This record gives C-alpha cells, structure tokens and sequence, in this order.
C-alpha cells in the first residue's frame, strides 16, 4: 500500500534524475507565499509542480505525461500535510506508477531547518493568490502588503459583461482601451495614461491588484478578446508598471481562482473613485517598453534577441491570428516561443486553472532555444497581450532585462519596407 521516505533520504536524492519530487500544494505556494505562516516559503529544491486540487481534472493523466513523469520513475510526494499526498498517491497507483512514496516532513521540518535547500519565484508577491485578495479587501493583516489604499481592477475588452456578470466585491473595472490605443494598438501616450489611471483613482502609491475573467475565446467571434480577460488583466499590469504604478499584483489564474476558493461574488456596479494626481512622472519605467526602431537594433545585436510569443499558424504564415490583419507571416530573426494553440490562449504559459505555468518549466523551455536572463529581451505577439504575459513571467523570475515590442507584428507588417518570412522553417 503505502512507503515513507525520511528527511535524511530525501536530502540525498535531491539531484537524482530517477526520482520526481512533486509538490501536491498550491501552485501560490509552490512559487513561495507562506500560506500557512511557514518561515521559509517555496518549494524543494528541484521539486515539481502538481497542485492536488487538479485531481478533478479529467485531463489529469495528460497533465502528468505532458510534465515527463514516466512509471518507472519514483515518485516523491509531499505537501503541508501527508494527508494531503494520500489521494494523488492512489491516483498514480492504479495508472501503473507502482514506485510512489511519501515525504512526510516538508512541515515545518524541511521548511524551518535552513540546511535544506529550498527554491521559489523571486517576485512571487506581485503573484498573488486568492486568499490574499480576500485577506486585503476585508481589511485583515497579510504578508507581502504594507500600503494604506489600494484598488482591485477587473480587466476587459469592451466587453463589460465581464464585469457585470460577477467580480470581487469592491473591485471597479478597465476596458484595456483606457490604456492603449486602437489606432495602434500600443500604449497611450503619457498624458493620456495619467488622465485615465486618475479617472480611475490610481495614483503612484497605489497597490492595484489586477485580474481578468476566462469566458471561452472562439476565433469565429467578431471580438474573441473580449473573453479572454486575464491576458489583457497582465496586460495591463505592463502598462502600469510602465507608466509609474509601483505596487502591481496579479490575481494567479484569474476569476477562477477567486470561485475555485469559494470567495462571495459581486455583481454590482461599483462607482470610480477619482484622484486629483498620479504623483510620478510617466512613465517611470520606460525601458520595459521598446518600439520598431529599437526592435529592429535589438535584432542585430548581440547582446539582444526577440522573442516571438505567438502560435504556430501563425508562425508559418497560415493564419493572421485576428480578423483585422491581413498580412500573415513572422518577422524574421525572432526567436519562437510559442503560445499555444491561437492568439487568444496560453496553453503553453498556463495551467488548466489559468495560473502561471511552473516557471522552471517556462526557464527550460526557453533554455533550449537561447532565451536566457543574460540578454536583453523584448516579448511581443499580435499587438502585445501575450507579449506581456511572457514578460510577466520573466519579471517574476528576476531577470534584470526584458521588455515588451509593443508593435508586434501588427506595427511591423503594416509598413510594406519590412521584411517576413513565412512557410515551414
Ligand atoms: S497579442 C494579441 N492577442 C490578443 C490581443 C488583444 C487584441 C484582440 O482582441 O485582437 N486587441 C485587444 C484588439 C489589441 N492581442
Ligand atoms: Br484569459
Ligand atoms: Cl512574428
Ligand atoms: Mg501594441
């Protein structure tokens, strides 16, 4: 039935290939938020990610190959409790994983003894979970936050449905249009985003928690994103964090996560507050944001490289990706990172849940074609949602440059002098 592993054993199998530790608690916890007031967050070094609560997933078996954990592994599991690795041990028992154990002292043994190694996300607070939302608008004491005002932000594309259909109590919403433009498609221009974060009651000092709702994006919809809510909620995380707002959190997943924990939901429409000053010079960080005239020198260079964050369609010229462009093809010299399946999914940055796929698995990825923290990176796609997600999660692993091409291939293919190739590489 059953086999303990002991803290002793564990440590000396922590480089061992054969064996997959798997971490069965929150993906929040995993990338180190102290959910349960441990002194040390995060996970074990060179654990796996595989959240228990995915145990509903009928896809479950898929999510497991698809993380390379084949049955002559020896699985390792562990968690806050034992009891919480019981129900995903018998689950690997009957697929045919006959070597499973269970570590039973990740708490507080491995967490609040310093000579275990342990590793976690580096900005893992401005990933916030669910349960710190919650903690946050209800006025209680949390870890990770010391601001006076704050403001939850529910992110859509004229779709203000999202909204209306269920929120975060107290939470206002954003049409992503308050924040770029449509003729372009890139970010406003500085006196444009001041004015409207201050209709909005953002200021400089303002801790702004963004999110956005999954509603089933179809490509044969006149606006697909207008459903996917959460890539234009981290979207508009870049551009705050662009124009000046020093305090930006993301809500992990999305409204999921919000319903998935229980939380009451809000269907009232909560009036703007506004603010008579931003208080900062816009923007404050302009080197996360680089245009064509840059994109084209970071090309060429050595020490630069861009990343191509779209799907393979529309990487070998099949489709445009939106029913706006026209022009299929890549700009050439990029490198390929891709999405997923269309220009409206992270299937490949995401987990079923919508939260941030296990980051050691996005740095692996990007390891095999170049993409490193040494160089200096600019994500882009279409005309930059999924650009920024893929920044996003670069900005959480501490790499010091990257950046977004706002353009993208919108901005580059509507100038005929520039170059795309496409078909087959
Ligand atoms: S990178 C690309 N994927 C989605 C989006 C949003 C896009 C759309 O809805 O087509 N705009 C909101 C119109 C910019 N960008
Ligand atoms: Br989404
Ligand atoms: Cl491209
Ligand atoms: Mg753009």
């Amino acid at each position: 039935d059953h086999t303990e592993i002991t803290t002793d054993s564990l440590l000396a199998l922590l480089g061992s290939e054969k064996v997959k530790i798997i971490d069965v608690r929150s993906a929040d916890a995993y990338n180190g938020w102290r959910m349960r007031g441990e002194v040390r967050g995060g996970h074990i070094k060179g654990a796996k990610s595989l959240p228990a609560k995915w145990l509903t997933d009928p896809e479950w078996l898929n999510i497991v190959r698809f993380k390379q954990i084949r049955p002559e592994d020896a699985i390792v599991l562990y968690g806050y409790t034992p009891e919480e690795c019981e129900q995903t041990a018998t689950r690997f028992k009957e697929n045919g994983y006959n070597n499973v154990s269970v570590f039973h002292r990740f708490h507080p043994d491995w967490t609040g003894n310093d000579a275990f190694p342990m590793d976690r996300l580096e900005q893992y607070n401005r990933l916030v979970p669910a349960e710190w939302v919650n903690g946050l608008i209800s006025g209680e004491e949390i870890p990770e936050y010391d601001n006076d005002t704050f403001i939850v932000c529910h992110a859509h594309y004229r779709n203000r449905d999202a909204y209306l259909s269920g929120h975060i109590p107290g939470a206002t919403d954003m049409d992503t249009l308050a924040l770029e433009s449509p003729e372009t498609w890139n970010r406003r221009t500085p006196e444009e985003l001041k004015k409207a974060l201050e209709e909005h009651g953002i200021t400089a000092s303002t801790t702004v928690v963004l999110y956005g709702k999954f509603m089933h994006p179809d490509n044969a919809d006149e606006f697909p994103g207008s459903a996917a809510g959460h890539i234009g909620a981290i979207r508009l995380a870049f551009i705050m964090m662009y124009a000046g707002v020093e305090d930006v959190r993301v809500l992990n997943g999305g409204y999921q996560s919000w319903t998935d924990a229980g939380f009451a939901i809000s269907k009232d429409d909560v009036p703007k507050t506004t603010v008579p000053e931003f208080g900062a010079p816009i923007p404050s960080r302009p080197e996360f944001a680089v245009d064509i005239d840059e994109a084209k020198e970071m090309l060429q260079s050595e020490d630069s490289d861009l990343v191509c964050v779209r799907s393979y369609p529309e990487y070998i010229g099949e489709v445009s990706g939106f029913n706006y462009i026209k022009k299929k093809g890549r700009i050439p010299g990029a490198i390929f990172a891709e999405c997923g399946s269309d220009a409206y999914h992270m299937e490949n940055y995401r987990n079923h849940d919508h939260t941030t796929r296990e980051y050691h698995e996005i740095e692996d990825i990007w390891a095999k074609s170049g993409i490193i923290p040494k160089k200096h990176l600019a994500f882009y796609c279409g005309t930059g949602w999924r650009g920024s997600e893929a920044w996003f999660n670069a900005l959480l692993m501490g790499w010091p440059r990257v950046s977004v091409y706002d353009g993208g291939w919108f901005e580059w293919s509507n100038d005929p002098e520039n170059p795309y190739e496409t078909g087959v590489p």
